[PDB]
């Protein structure tokens, strides 16, 4: 527990202790009022007065305790802010230094390099899979003759009611720009 | 237990001891009244008088004990205030010194610096994610052709009943101020 | 009690606004944590493929 | 609350877009892992048949 958190806890406790003290005065002021009534009925006017003074003294003590409780709470609410924004400020100071380290050892130039390399190596691994796929295609060339695939596609297209010819092979802005390149 | 808290406890106890003494006198004054009655019925007028004197002496003792109890309570209520506002004052003196330390080692100039750095480093980490996102976008450029995304968006818009064209690309105060800058 | 009520009405708004600010920060440190991990994984991939 | 709502609306879109990018990468590292294994198996076959 931080040294301010110890103070915060003590202030919050003191605010409650005062609030309890005010409630206890309300309880006892109600009790003394009952004793005035009894003393008046018995004609004990000296005792009636003693209880009257108690009742008025606890009525007013309550208000004092209640007002101090309010003040100590307001303070505690403000020390709470300091405790919280302390923690937030220290966390953000931590973030700033750990990001400062990482942005040194991986600067944007080094990231640019890494990204370009990443992309170029995946271009390679695409050239590689292409030539594996063409090695398998030619190795198994007798197992899948072209004409049998073309005829099966046409048969399945006929059953699907699709007019697209499967034996035969199967935008404008690109063509416009192409013409421009040649025309200049 | 603080040296004042020891005194507070002793005063609170003494107030109760006096209040109990007053109740005990009320109990015994009621008892002596019963003995007067019996002594009068038996014609024992000397004994009747002895009990009468007891009854009147305990009636008046009660009032004294009750009044002192009230005074000792009032004192105890005020020593209570001193105990509480002692604790509050020491807590607030603690707060003042722990905040004085923290505001030295993290002054507003040092905070200003930290905040500016924090912001500048997050501007960097946004430039960084941008260029990672553009590296992935170009590396996977053949998996998401533009025209297939545009056509799917249009298809989903047609089913939603939305007239917004998805092939095509998709305030005044800014434009007014822009014109002003050029006009001067 | 009136003064207490008005003081807690306004304290609430302050706490609520600071909460919002600290959240926004946390959301942004979250991005840094995630894109750190992603960048280190992709640096690893690049060297093992190399 | 309005500022929170608009800030989380837009954070969501950012997280969602980064998620999409990291997935695309992962899909491509998956290809490398698989075609690594395939290439090593086929290199093994070639030498045991040799």
């Amino acid at each position: 527990m931080s040294n301010m958190e110890k103070h915060l806890f003590n202030l919050k406790f003191a605010a409650k202790e005062l609030s309890r003290s005010a409630k206890k005065c309300d309880k006892e002021e109600k009790a003394e009022k009952a004793k005035i009534k009894k003393a008046i009925q018995k004609g004990n006017m000296e005792v009636a007065r003693i209880h009257a003074e108690n009742a008025i003294r606890q009525k007013n003590q309550a208000v004092n305790f209640l007002r101090m409780s309010a003040r100590v709470d307001a303070v505690a609410a403000r020390v709470q802010t300091a405790v919280t924004m302390g923690k937030v400020t220290k966390s953000m100071a931590g973030v700033v230094k750990s990001m400062d380290a990482t942005l040194k050892t991986m600067n944007l130039e080094k990231i640019s390099a890494l990204m370009d390399k990443f992309e170029h190596q995946f271009e390679t691994l695409d050239v590689q899979t292409q030539q594996m796929e063409d090695t398998v295609s030619s190795t198994t060339t007798l197992t899948t003759p072209q004409n049998q695939v073309d005829m099966l596609l046409q048969e399945m297209a006929d059953e699907a009611g699709l007019d697209l010819n499967m034996e035969l092979p199967q935008d404008e802005l690109s063509q416009r720009l192409a013409r421009l390149r040649d025309q200049v």
